[PDB]
DNA sequence: CAGTGATAGAGAC
DNA sequence: GTCTCTATCACTG
């Protein structure tokens, strides 16, 4: 089990990124984060990878439920 | 339960 | 005062 780490680290192929709400996929089937998959999907084009940080802002979230 | 697409908000100068 | 990037939500099988 454990999976080496993750066996194959989800570590995105585009900026390293390790930590994320959730993965992406790219037509190629290479792992992305969602920055990357969200950005250079809606660009389409290289983008300065130094913009990446190892710290995410949080969010507020809307509390559905009643 | 998980993942995707779309929209909107906040921060900095 | 304005622009941009990023995260989250809702929906479906
Ligand atoms: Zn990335």
């Amino acid at each position: 089990m454990k999976n080496g780490e993750q066996n194959g680290p989800t570590t995105c192929t585009n900026c390293f990124t390790q930590t994320t709400p959730v993965w992406r996929r790219n037509p190629e089937g290479q792992p992305l984060c969602n920055a990357c998959g969200l950005f250079l999907k809606l660009h389409g084009v290289v983008r300065p990878l130094s913009l990446k940080t190892d710290v995410i802002k949080k969010r507020n979230r809307n509390s559905a439920n009643s």
